[PDB]
């Protein structure tokens, strides 16, 4: 009835995926609904428990998420080490899991991650800088078009 | 009645994990049963299916030893993106997960392994180079110790 689809980029506290965040986060909440939005929020709401909450709350968040989130895509240029256990929460989670690594950024990805995309549910798309867009564009057309994840 | 114990380490097809990998199966072993064994194994067993294996076949391979892996081990000095997978995984699929990370490599752990580590289940010990040993003897001495992962 309702698809989420949550959005998984490394920030490591920088201010150059928040302009990414905000943007993608448009596009996915057009089709269905989207999460990490936390990676977007000025004003931290007050009030509850009066407790040291911070890194387990950001982790706790993204579990939560991922329950609802219906499939999950991930944009990262590089081998992100927090961004890449998320994938595999995905993986074991949900199911309908997507990469975005840019071919030209430098780096590579693993064997694990190699592996990981078996061509089931798993799709590891390589997008240039400004081919970003065309990677969701296709995911997103794609997804529409198949109406799911079976097709290898 | 068995414990398994798996063992998370960032090779990048290197020969610089494999005499590690030697040296903690074996002190897996002595304890229980250790898993990671594809990174050490000089006689790939023939025969079988013939199709195109390789990839898909180390994701199938490493979620097939976490089933039985009733506690997962990790030693990576830096970020890696297909070791933090592996490690996602354990959470989601296992519980009780160990993280060694260098506090003397130069990298730093990502906020999405920082939350991960709650107290809980998770605990992430910082090894300097020749303190990998003291790490893994505490861990393994603390887990004899208390015969469980409850205590925060
Ligand atoms: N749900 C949720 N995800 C978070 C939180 N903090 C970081 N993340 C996620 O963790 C990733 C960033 O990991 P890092 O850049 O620190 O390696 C992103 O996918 C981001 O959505 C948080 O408080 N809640
Ligand atoms: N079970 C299993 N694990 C594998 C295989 N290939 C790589 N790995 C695991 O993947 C990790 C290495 O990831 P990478 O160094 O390529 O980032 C290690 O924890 C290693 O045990 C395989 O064929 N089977």
């Amino acid at each position: 009835m309702r698809r989420s689809v949550y959005f998984c980029g490394s920030i490591r506290g920088g201010r150059e995926d928040q302009a990414l965040y905000a943007r993608i986060v448009s596009r996915l909440r057009r089709y269905g609904k989207v999460l990490t939005e936390h990676v977007a929020d000025a004003e931290l709401e007050p009030l509850g428990e009066e407790a040291a909450g911070g890194d387990q709350f950001i982790h706790e968040q993204a579990l939560n998420w991922l329950q609802q989130a219906d499939v999950v895509v991930a944009e990262v240029t590089q081998p992100s080490l927090g961004v890449g256990y998320e994938l595999g929460r995905a993986v074991a989670l949900g199911k309908p899991i997507l990469c975005l690594f840019r071919p030209q950024s430098g780096r590579v990805l693993s064997a694990m991650i190699r592996g990981a995309a078996d061509g089931s549910r798993f799709q590891v798309w390589d997008y240039a800088e400004g081919e970003v867009e065309t990677m969701l564009d296709r995911y997103f057309e794609a997804y529409l078009v198949e109406h799911h994840h079976h097709h290898h």
